[PDB]
């Protein structure tokens, strides 16, 4: 049954990890996943984190099943965290929140429970796009079409291109928004903008799906979510696949969460009730640890404070790198104007390298970024900097 | 997009933790959900987890992602465990492993898998079985099939029948074994049984898939993993979905692999490949906590013999309470025989009640037992065992 079975693209991004670990090259260096790295080019357990699970060692007496949902403290802080504390949705209990294996957990689980339960067939997505998007949605046998998003010329949000390529979507299509940190372009809308997408998805009867991987990244936590809770205010439904991989730096624990709203509670907990009938098809229950983790501090005031601070140096740590990084690319001999680099948030730069050039970054430099040309401005040091902007000066 | 669906049970068997949870009466006794508990009732933490995740807690340098399948040297435990040391798989390197978020995670990766990449249309599964595997199965695009099992008047295999019925399994059919302690029977075939099972299949041209969530559990680790490795023996192509749920007492921190076998290294590279596919298009990479627990455990000999000996205390307790059952089942004048469940392996009695008679357990006795009239042994005390018993001989 096996001998025939076709090998696959290798996918753009999860594929770096074995591509860049098999070069031989001394000095190779790794801007392709999107892990944040300290000044040492270290990826290590935040100290909120180390707290929080000796909190876990010390007090915990179980390992019984979780609900198939999860902590339900996880889905209570997680809620807070997106929609605001004092949030209409919450008083209203119009969301429902299954904790998930990751943001990606969430965002399949999502597709699972549309497709087995609605009228949904497509889900919209940007170009440039997250490539798992698609794969997540097309494997669960939705269409995925691209709607317009960037001004390649100005490296801009290209907003009218937006709005016009999503002329084409209808009442009861799933739309997909970033809420910050828009990967890759690190473009987000403004607040206006994120106004009036909101009222334009009422008016055509989309069905909203926010991807939420970096809240915390682009200016703080609050003014992240400012997108989502405009869209929030305006809508009956929407779903939300959140992360806590990037703002607690706990990748490998898989933390994320599935959001659920709908016109009331009534609806919600009903529509939620087949939401956990596709996870129990998948990994029945989520794993426990990360999410107790983050619930241990989100709950805790001191603690919460302590993972605040830390969140706010990865993100100015990953701000200095950008200023660095147009700065050595301009005194490693390129010419062009680099300064919209310093304007995109997140993890990321994003310019427009071609397929070719990120390919002799790689063959020639040992320098690796993602198939699109994006690069990991978190996985830039002061001692990685000059090499890697003379690599990308030599491809350009 | 939400309003019209429709309001149902997920998990019948995790839906009685909530039904359990739910019931305000103080003398309420849960032997539904297939979960260890000691003598006192409770379902601790093992003491050789706790000095791993001690261990963890102090050593850990970064969450940064797993690979798609995990923890290497979970993987070599994981073979080693299933296949035995010296194993003609492991040294001819025909087996890949992809750690998994449980046995559940696990059998949802390998129907995605086989879904996706192969003309497998059907899986043939034991009458009674385990609730999810049709439903996990049925989820990914596959047609089910119940072949003959259990013989519910001898408390027996009905091994004729099982071989009757599976006549017409076709060249590329699934035929799913549980590894021992069969879910919910606890019946399993003997080593002589497995061998003649193992050459029909090589014969019959059949994909065999493993559920081995109760390794240990039976006899011991390796008297256990018998019919497996007779079936590996022969079998160019096989999978394995094993859990580390129980014997770990491990349940949420969903720890599981999906270990796929070809004819050769280059055919099991090719289709890890599209299994890797479906990780990624799922969950995208596992949880690293509970596998680098069992990982822990497995590769340091001390660690390991403190573990072992804590999973003959489970089996041993379990044991000891079968007896005490029956024993006092008689004592309290039960109008059957019920030394038959002796002879039943794992944490269950398959003990033939009804529904009705499951209803009323619950309705006037806030007894709850799985509607299949399977009840968790694992779950009684000599503190419980008496009300327990008066509950079922009134039932009778
Ligand atoms: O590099 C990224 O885009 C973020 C990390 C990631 C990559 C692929 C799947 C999940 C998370
Ligand atoms: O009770 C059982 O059959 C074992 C525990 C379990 C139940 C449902 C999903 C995963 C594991």
């Amino acid at each position: 049954m096996f001998e025939n079975i076709t090998a696959t693209t290798a996918d753009p991004i999860l594929g770096l990890a074995d591509l860049f670990r098999a070069d031989e090259r001394p000095g190779k260096i790794d801007l392709g996943i999107g892990v944040y790295k300290d000044e040492t080019g270290k990826t290590p357990v935040l100290t909120s984190v180390k707290k929080a699970e000796q909190y876990l060692l010390e007090n915990e007496t179980t390992k019984n099943y979780l609900g198939i949902d999860g902590i339900p403290e996880f889905g209570r802080c997680t809620q807070e965290l997106l929609f605001g504390k004092g949030s209409a949705l919450i008083n209203d209990k119009r969301a429902r929140t299954a904790q998930t294996p990751g943001g990606s957990g969430a965002l399949r689980v999502a597709a699972d429970f549309l497709a087995k339960n609605t009228s949904v067939k497509r889900v919209w997505v940007s170009n440039p796009s997250w490539p798992n998007h698609k794969s997540v949605f097309n494997s669960a046998g939705l269409e995925v079409r691209e709607y317009a998003y960037y001004d390649a010329e100005n490296h801009t949000l290209d907003f009218d291109a937006l709005i016009n390529s999503l002329n084409e979507a209808q009442a009861g299509d799933v739309v997909l928004f970033h809420g910050c940190c828009h990967n890759p372009t690190g473009i987000d809308p403004t607040l206006e903008q994120w106004q009036t997408l909101a009222q334009l998805s009422v008016e055509k009867g989309w069905l909203p799906l926010f991807d939420f991987a970096y809240q915390g990244f682009a200016r703080g936590l609050e003014e992240d979510a400012e997108g989502l809770r405009a869209f929030a205010a305006m809508h009956k439904e929407l779903i939300v696949a959140s992360s806590y991989s990037k703002n607690f730096a706990l990748y490998n624990e898989r933390v994320g969460a599935c959001t659920l709203v709908a016109a009331d509670s009534e609806t919600v907990d009903r529509a939620f009730g087949q939401m956990k009938a596709a996870i129990r098809d998948n990994y029945s229950s989520p794993p426990a640890h990360g999410a107790s983790v983050v619930a241990t501090i989100l709950s805790n005031d001191a603690l919460r404070a302590i993972w605040e601070q830390e969140l706010t140096d990865m993100r100015q740590r990953i701000q200095r790198m950008r200023q660095l990084f147009v700065n050595t690319l301009q005194e490693k001999g390129a010419n062009r104007d680099f300064s919209f680099i310093i304007k995109q948030n997140g993890m990321f730069s994003f310019s427009g390298l071609t397929k070719e050039q990120v390919l002799r970054l790689r063959e020639e430099f040992g320098v690796y970024a993602v198939a699109s040309g994006r690069v990991n401005v978190a996985g830039m040091t002061p001692d990685n900097m000059a090499p890697l902007c003379e690599a990308i000066v030599a491809v350009l």
